[PDB]
């Protein structure tokens, strides 16, 4: 299991334009395209992200490369957040997973909310943190997936995706 492996699980794979939980039009491996609900707005989006003219519609490969990029960028802002780098940067290689699909799916000002569960982590209070962490519009909306992340925050470990 790996970063890439793990929001693979956790977002899947569709070709064609579709609708996130949020309901927030998507394309690829959660690669949200805009929060317009016009879906010409989505269009547009999709075309100037692949660089062709696409009708809503993309390749494995292209959806992979969304997925490379959106990965990149959720680490590299995570780096500039002078809130989220010291906690980042305290974490193991597996917890700082469950940080990258965190702020995947929730954005950097998403977070903002969770000063005491980040406080926890750097602490290494895990199960504390874990219960804070459930405490959240996040678990509430999405309760599988933060239960996968949550455990991975928990145990430092891969359990939750087997
Ligand atoms: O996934 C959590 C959300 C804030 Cl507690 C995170 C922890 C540490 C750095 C960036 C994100």
């Amino acid at each position: 299991m790996n970063i890439f492996e793990m929001l693979r699980i956790d977002e899947g794979l569709r070709l064609k334009i579709y609708k996130d939980t949020e309901g927030y039009y998507t394309i690829g491996i959660g690669h949200l395209l805009t929060k317009s609900p016009s879906l010409n707005a989505a269009k547009s989006e999709l075309d100037k992200a692949i660089g062709r003219n696409c009708n809503g519609v993309i390749t494995k490969d292209e959806a992979e490369k969304l997925f490379n990029q959106d990965v990149d960028a959720a680490v590299r802002g995570i780096l500039r957040n002078a809130k989220l780098k010291p906690v980042y940067d305290s974490l193991d290689a597996v917890r700082r997973c469950a940080a990258i699909n965190q702020v995947f799916q929730m954005g950097e000002t998403g977070v903002a909310g969770f000063t005491n569960s980040l406080r926890m982590l750097q602490q290494k209070r895990w199960d504390e943190a874990a219960v804070n962490l459930a405490k959240s519009r996040w678990y509430n909306q999405t309760p599988n997936r933060a239960k996968r992340v949550i455990t991975t925050f928990r145990t430092g470990t891969w359990d939750a995706y087997k």
